[PDB]
């Protein structure tokens, strides 16, 4: 670090945030795109080919699994990723269970 930095560019926003609905199945060809780039500069995730979803549907990208993410990210990037999107999937502005 230590100034330098010419990181990609961000998303765009008010201040420094995203927008986007709480279930990842309700996510547009682009917010797929907008979270990526997302998760990505705040787990400094590397390696990562957002290509690979520049039109993947929300829809297509809950339905993702570890095989089909390592071909487009790292092992790593692989966990959280799933992880991730574990919990927003099993989650719509509802109730917790138990």
């Amino acid at each position: 670090g230590s100034s330098g930095s010419s990181g990609p560019p961000n998303m765009t926003t008010n201040e420094r945030r995203v927008i986007v609905p709480a279930d990842p199945t309700l996510w547009t060809q682009e917010h797929v795109r907008q979270w990526l780039e997302w998760a990505i500069k705040e787990y400094s995730l590397m390696e990562i080919d957002t290509s690979f979803f520049q039109n993947m549907d929300g829809k297509e990208l809950c339905k993702m699994n570890k095989e089909d993410f390592l071909r487009a990210t790292t092992l790593y990037n692989t966990e959280v990723l799933l992880s991730h999107l574990s919990y927003l999937r099993e989650s719509s502005s509802g109730p917790s269970s138990g």
